C-alpha cells in the first residue's frame, strides 16, 4: 500500500544525455543512435533570443563549431540539420547505450517523466503532467535545455517533451522531439502567455480511486450524478468537460472497487462545492491531477521495465 | 524557477537491483562487488512471519537454496550469513556495475530516493523522508522487500535503507543495509503500531525559503519571533523543536533571501494558526516538510552527478 508521485527509472535515458555548447551557450542533448538531438536556440547569444533568424544564424555554424560531449569523451559531428525547433546533429559513433525507443506525441492531461540535466549531467527525476494549455510545471534552471521527458514501456523508451523555455509566470514550453513546441509557444523571448490552466478531471477521479484502494475513503458519499450534472460543475471550477470516452477508461479501477465513476464524480462534486474541510486526501490537501488512470493501474499493480 | 519532489537519478542503482528466491518467497537483493543484501524473512512462509526463530530456519537452509537472478543471468551463491535483519548471500562473480557506494544510517527527518523493484525489477523511483518516529511513507505492494533507499553525492551511491515491512496503518519498516532497524520495529507479524507523526521543522523552514526563491511570497509578514516563543507554538502542533543548530543549518538559505530565520519562523507560526485561507504554496495546500535545506540548495543551483 502507499500511494506516491513516481517517475520511471531513468537509468536508460541517463546513458542517453550529452552536453552541447555552440559558442558560449551550452546545453543538453540527446544522443540515439548516431544523432544528437537538442534545442534550436543552443546558436542563439542571449541578446539573440529577442528576435532571432533561425535560419540566418544557422548559416554562419559549421559542424566543428557545435561542441559535443559525451561524458569525458569527444563526439565528431559529421552533419547538422534543423528540424522545425530542434537541430539534429549526426555524430561519427552510435550510442552503444540506445536503448529501444519511439518519439510521440502526448496530448493534454497526459504525464511523463522528466531527466533534470546541466552540462550533460543527471540532476534529479520527477513525474509531470502536459497540461491542457499546453505547459508544464517543471523545475528547470538555466542550463537544463535539451532536457527530455519520457515514458517507459517494459524495455521501449517513448520520448514525448525536451525542454526549451521558462515563461515569465514561471511555468515551462517545449517541444516532442521533432522540434513542434506544444501549444502556441515559440523559442523568442517575448509577450506570451499562458491560458487558462484547467484540471484534469479524469485524473482526479483516478487518484480518487486509488485513495479508496490505500484506504482513504471519508470522501465517499451517498449520492450520485450524470455527465451533464456534473459537467456543469466541472465548468464552474475550471475542470475540462467530462466524456463518455473519459467514463470508460476509468472502467477498469470502477471494476475493482465496485464504485461506479458516476457515484465518484457525485464525491468529486460535493468536494468542489465544499472542500476539504481541512482533512487529506493521499497525503495532500488538494485534489491531484497528474495521475493518469494507466499511472494509477500500474502503480496499484506493480509493473516493472526490463 | 520551479519546485518538484525530485529524486535521484537511478540508473547507479537499477544495475545493481536482483531477484532472491529462497523457497516460495520471492523479493529483491542488492548486489554490490560479491555481495548480495537481503531482508532475512525471505527464509520465511506467510505462516512463519507470526513468530519466526531465523536463527532455527537458516539452519535448514544451504548455498544453493538461494537463488539469485541478476536480469536473464543466474549468479552462483558459495556463502551466506545472517546479519542483524539482514542476509548476505556470497556470490562467485563481482557485480561489474558496482558504483562507488557507502552504508550510512540516516537520522529522523533526513530525506533519500527509494527505487521501488519487483522480481529484481525496476518500477518506480520517488522522494521519501525518514519520520521522526522511524517510519517511511512509500509505495511498496508485495514483492518490494528488499528495495532499497539512497542518497548520491558526485560519482558516491549512499545506501541508508533496505525495506522491510508495512505496518497495519499503512506506513513502512525497515532497516540499514548492516540489517538494523529504523526505530523500534522487527521483522515478525504482530501488534506494532507508529508512534506521533511529528512534522520535520527545519524542513518546512527550508521550504518556504523554496517558496520564496521561486516567487511565492504572499505568506511573508510583518513578525518575528524567539525560538523559545515559535517552539510553544511547533508543541501544541506536533513540530519538532526547532534548536539552534537548525538555525545554523538554514543559515545559507537566510543569506541568500535575506530574510531571517526568525523572521520565516514568524511567518510559519501565523501558517499555523490561521491556516492557508484556501491559498497555495509551491503547488501545495499543506506545509511541506520532506525537503531538507540542503535538498532545497541542491535544487535551486541545479548539482549534478557524474
Ligand atoms: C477547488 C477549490 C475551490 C475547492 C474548495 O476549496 N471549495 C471550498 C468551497 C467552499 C468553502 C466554504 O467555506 N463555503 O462556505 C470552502 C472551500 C477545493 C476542493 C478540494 C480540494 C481543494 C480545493
Ligand atoms: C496544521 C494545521 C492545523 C494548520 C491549520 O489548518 N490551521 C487552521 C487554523 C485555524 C483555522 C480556523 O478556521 N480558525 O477559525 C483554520 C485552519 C495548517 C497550516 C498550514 C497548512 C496546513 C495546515
Amino acid at each position: 500500500s502507499g500511494f506516491r508521485k513516481m517517475a520511471f527509472p531513468s537509468g536508460k535515458v541517463e546513458g542517453c544525455m550529452v552536453q552541447v555548447t555552440c559558442g558560449t551557450t551550452t546545453l543538453n542533448g540527446l544522443w540515439l543512435d548516431d544523432v544528437v538531438y537538442c534545442p534550436r536556440h543552443v546558436i542563439c547569444t542571449s541578446e539573440d533570443m529577442l528576435n532571432p533568424n533561425y535560419e540566418d544564424l544557422l548559416i554562419r555554424k559549421s559542424n566543428h563549431n557545435f561542441l559535443v560531449q559525451a561524458g569525458n569523451v569527444q563526439l565528431r559531428v559529421i552533419g547538422h540539420s534543423m528540424q522545425n525547433c530542434v537541430l539534429k546533429l549526426k555524430v561519427d559513433t552510435a550510442n552503444p547505450k540506445t536503448p529501444k525507443y519511439k518519439f510521440v506525441r502526448i496530448q493534454p492531461g497526459q504525464t511523463f517523466s522528466v531527466l533534470a540535466c546541466y552540462n550533460g549531467s543527471p540532476s534529479g527525476v520527477y513525474q509531470c503532467a502536459m497540461r491542457p494549455n499546453f505547459t508544464i510545471k517543471g523545475s528547470f534552471l538555466n542550463g537544463s535545455c535539451g532536457s527530455v521527458g519520457f515514458n517507459i514501456d517494459y524495455d521501449c523508451v517513448s520520448f514525448c517533451y525536451m525542454h526549451h523555455m521558462e515563461l515569465p509566470t514561471g511555468v515551462h514550453a517545449g517541444t516532442d522531439l521533432e522540434g513542434n513546441f506544444y501549444g502556441p509557444f515559440v523559442d523568442r523571448q517575448t509577450a506570451q502567455a499562458a491560458g487558462t490552466d484547467t484540471t484534469i478531471t479524469v485524473n482526479v477521479l483516478a487518484w480518487l480511486y486509488a485513495a479508496v484502494i490505500n484506504g482513504d475513503r471519508w470522501f465517499l458519499n451517498r449520492f450520485t450524478t450524470t455527465l451533464n450534472d456534473f459537467n456543469l460543475v466541472a465548468m464552474k471550477y475550471n475542470y475540462e468537460p467530462l466524456t463518455q470516452d473519459h467514463v470508460d477508461i476509468l472502467g477498469p479501477l470502477s471494476a475493482q472497487t465496485g464504485i461506479a465513476v458516476l457515484d465518484m464524480c457525485a464525491s468529486l462534486k460535493e468536494l468542489l462545492q465544499n472542500g476539504m474541510n481541512g482533512r487529506t486526501i493521499l497525503g495532500s490537501a488538494l485534489l491531484e491531477d497528474e495521475f493518469t488512470p494507466f499511472d494509477v493501474v500500474r502503480q496499484c499493480s506493480g509493473v516493472t521495465f526490463q
